[PDB]
């Protein structure tokens, strides 16, 4: 899994 | 932003 | 699953 | 926008 | 299943 | 606009 | 199925 | 518009 | 099937 | 079925 | 407007 | 089913 | 708006 | 099931 | 703005 | 399952 | 906001 | 799970 808030 | 690979 | 929130 | 690859 | 809100 | 690819 | 509210 | 093929 | 509204 | 209120 | 496809 | 109020 | 895809 | 709001 | 993937 | 209040 | 992958 | 409160 990969996961960004920005 | 908000992004998922799951 | 890919999932976007922009 | 929103955007979902399921 | 693809799915976009714009 | 929304769009559904099933 | 493909679905489009424009 | 609303479009629909199924 | 195919609908459309416009 | 198909239903639309416009 | 009110749309559905059953 | 899909359901859209607008 | 309200959208349902079920 | 998806369902949005806007 | 909610929205859900069920 | 995926939710989201913007 | 408010999200969750569940 | 990955829950954001933002």
């Amino acid at each position: 899994a990969a996961l960004a808030l920005l």
